[PDB]
């Protein structure tokens, strides 16, 4: 497939499938959030061009930059203890 999963750390906070951030630190996502926790006012169905709109929320430029502390910070969606990169 023509986009980068990893596994998410126990401790990264994974919530389910859904549009998030995470820092990417030895292919693993030792920290993740999701846009529906960021942005209250979201409401959509988690689509990968909704990156074009909250991708620019000073909320998620925040959170981003709290990943990048870390590691390599990512956007993109997570599933079943999986983030890919969008």
């Amino acid at each position: 497939m023509a986009n980068k999963t990893y596994k998410i750390g126990k401790n990264a906070g994974y919530d389910g499938c859904g549009l998030c951030l995470a820092a990417i630190s030895e292919n693993e996502a030792i920290k993740v959030k999701y846009l529906r926790d960021i942005c209250p006012d979201y409401d959509g169905d988690d689509k990968a061009e909704d990156w074009l709109r909250w991708g620019t929320d000073s909320r998620v430029k925040a959170a981003a930059l709290e990943m990048e502390q870390y590691a390599y910070t990512s956007v993109g969606m997570a599933s079943c203890w999986e983030f890919v990169e969008l």
